[PDB]
């Protein structure tokens, strides 16, 4: 009764800073957002928008509205203004009052108004220049210099990110472009109450393996408005596992937190949470009634999933070092995944729809695992939400990314509230499975990226420890022990520990987990590979398809190295570097239309990328049960990256606007329960089974090759005794390749092409696979395929029956911008009859997928 809470969320005005411009501004929102909403400026992912826009991201803004409050104001002892994030530096000012001021997106801010507060008041929020600021703030810090300092040039960035608590990549990245814009990206509320206010809540379920149960830790602060004590008690409720607890509680204006300690009724069984694709997401629902003297009732509810994750570094006979794997609720998981970069430059335009739909896509490869990435933002509620209900674990980085940051007081206050706050925010979920301080942080001191001179290393080295050892993780395990914490991403755990937080070599395949980039050597080529416990990064770069470009180019710049794609490049040479890896297997499109050459390359570095990381990561997924040389037992593979966060070249699966490019398609089918993979060592063709099942699997395998010019296997090699051990994988075919040649009279490595499969299950899903035995451009007999499409109708899906002069390979299914994916693309085409669906995700026809459609195969391309 005693408790008022509504939202400040809706039409605000938002001016510039000599008051040219004021138009109308939405909260939740950006300036950027607000301009381009309100049409006072051209997308801003619109060609070279990103250098003539920059004038937003210089001026200082602010935000105003007037609004009448709906509550007497002699009716409540304390009003307070609460803001859940705030991007970033503004000062508040509340009835030509001063109220406080912010510097840190990731933190929420409260802030008591009760003697400031009217019968009608003005908010004002008067923004500074996220660049200027992080400028003078660079400036201001004179004992010596952070690197890095300015970006990279191919970047068009802005420097001294490191100085201003706001998202890393906003001004730009190697995939992402330099937008830092000004505004209040979360709700805001006025609350007023009496008697007491709950500042927070939070909880942890935590099994206990010295009482063999389950319990719940629960901390709530709170903040009493009068000097006087206040009782009364609380009751913690879970039907569901017929729990029900109550306590006497009192606050005082110093003793103002609350720590409870649920047992959950060993005679009740708990069902576990487990990530998708190993068990359910079941969780539980659960009440906290707060009941104080004078009928003041806080109600929070909230879901509890149970689960136990654990971080196991433990010895391997023959393979020096530690392990480096996760056991969920005592059962070991291989990570399948990729990193998690921010959806947008804007995240008022990351709408809830879009956030279900990309989880929609995630689900739909068989990921299990998403890494936050250190550069993008502690993701919104929903995110994390997404995650429990869909069960998919997160790698949880803090937003400090692939730099150096500065140890002066402030900064640390107010790194020191941002954890705090999020850490709080967090830890309740059972999706986070590990928490990690930056993102490659400790290999820039090791291996001293930024070339500081090894006098001042000593500085550097302290800064590093005390942010992420002496802040950072004191916080974390202060608030939370139930999960690990590494210090950094690539680290080698326990190891790096050992060595003083900072490893002699961080990226050690005998320890943690490591990240590798390789833009030189034969992708195809395995060896070029680490063996490592994890790999957490790893992947190549790729171009979005033509209709993802078109929406913010024009005619003249559709050319491989037309102005605009040079400009839309933010990694170094990373253009030349994909077309060395097609040359590397493919042929250069040879072709009179530029138009059609510019997309046949784009299909190509689409090609390149999906077999590249193809080639990857069933390296990793079969080397998971076997050591070899002293290095094996990887188990987990999370590769670079998921989602784009604009129209440009990058290492993503995602384009801008959620279509898949054709590496997603293929990561449906790497990541499955059960598949084969094949490759060859020194000319002996082997066969391993990964398998991610709970329990033995007992199948086929049959091993078949095909001319190019006709689709009849020469070969049918059949295995009837195959079982694969549950969740590991082991060889199941060896034989030499002149050898098998001879099996399959009539075949050449340039002329035929390897095929094989599992036993179908119904109730399991296991793709097929395939191997070439030479590079295309070198391949003889293809004749051009000459592909026919059927589309029909039925129910909600499309159906694309397919028929093609011969064997096609890398054969892409394309619709434009008619948002939706295929069934199954890329793949390549023996059969001469296939069948594909379409699943919209708006209303389309018929008729608008017939206009937009095309398919293409390898061989269109010269
Ligand atoms: C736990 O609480 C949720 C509410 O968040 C319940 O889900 C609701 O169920 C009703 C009817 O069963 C639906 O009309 C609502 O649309 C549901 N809401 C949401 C958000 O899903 C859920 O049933 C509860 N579970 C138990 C076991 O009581
Ligand atoms: C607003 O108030 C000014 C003095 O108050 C100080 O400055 C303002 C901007 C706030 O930061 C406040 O916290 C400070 O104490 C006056 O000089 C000015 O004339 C006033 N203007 C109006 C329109 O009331
Ligand atoms: C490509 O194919 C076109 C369509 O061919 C038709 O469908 C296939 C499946 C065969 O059954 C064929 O007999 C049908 O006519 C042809 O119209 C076209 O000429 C072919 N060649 C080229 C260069 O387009
Ligand atoms: C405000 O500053 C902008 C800077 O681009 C300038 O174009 C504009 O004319 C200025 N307006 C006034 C009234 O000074
Ligand atoms: C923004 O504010 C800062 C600090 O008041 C000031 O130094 C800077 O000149 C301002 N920028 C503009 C474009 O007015
Ligand atoms: C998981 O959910 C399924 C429902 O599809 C149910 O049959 C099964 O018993 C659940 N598992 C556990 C351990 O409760
Ligand atoms: O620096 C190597 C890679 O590291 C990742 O963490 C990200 O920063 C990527 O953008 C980058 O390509
Ligand atoms: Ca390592």
């Amino acid at each position: 009764h005693h408790k008022l809470s509504y939202s400040l969320s809706g039409s605000w005005r938002v001016s510039n800073g000599n008051g040219s411009l004021e138009l109308p501004a939405t909260v939740p929102g950006y300036v950027h957002s607000a301009l381009h909403q309100h049409g006072l400026i051209q997308d801003p992912y619109y060609r070279f928008n990103d250098l003539n826009y920059r004038w937003i991201s210089l001026d200082n803004w602010t935000y105003s509205t007037e609004f009448k409050i709906p509550f007497n104001l002699s009716e409540w002892q304390k009003v307070k203004l609460i803001f859940d994030g705030v991007d970033t530096v503004a000062e508040i000012l509340f009835n030509n009052v001063t109220i406080g001021k912010t510097d840190n997106m990731f933190t929420g801010y409260s802030f008591d108004i009760t003697n400031v507060v009217k019968d009608v008041n003005s908010l004002k929020l008067q923004f500074r220049s996220a660049v200027q600021y992080a400028e003078c703030q660079s400036k201001a810090h004179t004992s010596y210099r952070v690197p890095p300092e300015c970006p990279p040039v191919e970047q068009k960035g802005e420097c001294h990110v490191n100085f201003i608590r706001k998202a890393q990549c906003s001004f730009s990245w190697d995939w992402g472009p330099s937008f830092p814009s000004q505004g209040i990206w979360k709700d805001v509320r006025i609350e007023a109450y009496n008697i007491a206010h709950l500042d927070y809540l939070t909880f942890l379920p935590v099994y206990d393996n010295a009482s063999q149960a389950w319990n719940i830790e629960i901390k709530a602060s709170f903040d009493v408005a009068s000097s006087k004590s206040v009782g009364g008690q609380v009751t913690v409720a879970i039907p569901q596992l017929k729990t029900q607890q109550t306590n006497d509680i009192e606050l005082q204006q110093e003793q103002r937190i609350v720590k409870l300690l649920v047992k959950i009724r060993k005679d009740v069984a708990v069902e576990t949470w487990w990530p998708r694709g190993h068990g359910n997401q079941t969780g539980y629902n659960m009440t906290i009634l707060f009941a104080l003297d004078g009928g003041l009732k806080i109600e929070k509810a909230a879901k509890v999933y149970f689960r136990t994750v654990q971080l196991i570094e433990e010895g391997i006979k023959g393979s020096p070092g530690l392990s480096f794997y996760f056991k969920i609720n005592g059962l070991p998981i291989f990570l399948k995944g990729s990193n998690w970069i921010p959806a947008d430059s804007f995240q008022d335009k990351v709408t809830s729809d879009r956030l279900q739909l990309l989880f929609q896509s995630v689900v739909d490869a068989n990921m299990n695992t998403l890494r936050v990435w250190g550069g993008g933002i502690y993701e919104q509620d929903e995110f994390y939400a997404l995650c429990d209900e869909l069960g998919i674990m997160v790698w949880q980085d803090f937003m400090f990314a692939s730099a150096l940051y500065p140890t002066e007081p402030g900064f640390l206050a107010s790194v020191r509230k941002e954890v705090t706050y999020q850490v709080r925010r967090l830890k309740s979920h059972p999706s986070i499975i590990i928490w990690s301080g930056n993102n490659e942080n400790e290999v820039a001191l090791s291996v001293n990226w930024f070339h500081v001179n090894p006098r001042d290393m000593k500085t550097y080295i302290d800064d590093y420890v005390t942010l992420y050892v002496k802040n950072i993780r004191k916080i974390v395990l202060s608030e939370d022990k139930s999960r690990p914490f590494i210090a950094s991403s690539p680290t080698n755990g326990m190891k790096t520990m050992e060595e003083g937080w900072i490893s002699y070599d961080p990226y050690s395949i005998q320890y943690g987990d490591i990240h590798f980039y390789n833009y030189a050597d034969d992708c195809w080529n395995w060896k070029i590979f680490p063996k490592a416990r994890l790999v957490s990064e790893y992947g190549y770069q790729s171009w979005p398809s033509f209709s993802t470009l078109e929406k913010v180019s024009s005619q003249e710049d559709w050319a491989y190295n037309s102005r605009f794609s040079l400009h839309r490049q933010h990694h170094e040479d990373g253009n030349h570097q994909m077309l060395h890896q097609v040359k590397m297997h493919f042929k250069l499109p040879q072709g009179t239309d530029p138009l059609r050459t510019f997309k046949d390359t784009i299909y190509l570095t689409q090609v390149m990328q999906a077999q590249c990381i193809k080639t990857e990561t069933e390296f990793y997924l079969r080397s998971r049960s076997e050591i070899v040389d002293g290095k094996g037992h990887t188990m987990g593979a999370l590769y670079w990256q998921l989602n784009d966060i604009w129209q440009a070249p990058s290492w993503a699966s995602l384009e801008y606007g959620g279509k898949w490019k054709m590496l997603h398609y293929f990561a449906r089918r790497f990541f499955a329960p059960l598949l084969p993979v094949g490759f060859e060592d020194e000319g002996v063709f082997y066969v391993y089974g990964v398998s991610d099942l709970h329990k033995d699997h007992h199948t086929q395998l049959t091993v078949r090759l095909h001319h190019w010019s006709s689709p009849k296997p020469l070969c049918s090699l059949v295995n009837s005794s195959i079982v694969v051990k549950a969740g590991e994988a082991v060889v199941l075919f060896q034989m030499p390749v002149s050898e098998l040649l001879k099996r399959c009279r009539g075949c050449t490595r340039e002329t035929c092409v390897v095929s094989f499969y599992f036993s179908t299950d119904k109730e399991l899903f296991s793709p097929t696979n395939y191997h070439f035995l030479s590079s295309l451009k070198d391949a003889k007999g293809l004749l051009e395929a000459n592909i026919t499409v059927n589309i029909s109708q039925k129910g909600n899906v499309f159906v694309f029956d397919l028929e093609t002069s011969a064997v096609a390979p890398f054969v892409w299914l394309d619709v434009g911008s008619i948002p939706g994916r295929f069934s199954d693309n890329g793949f390549l085409m023996i059969r001469k009859k296939l069948s594909v669906l379409f699943y919209p995700w708006k209303p389309t026809s018929k008729s608008e997928l017939q206009q937009a459609f095309s398919v293409t195969s390898l061989t269109d391309t010269y």
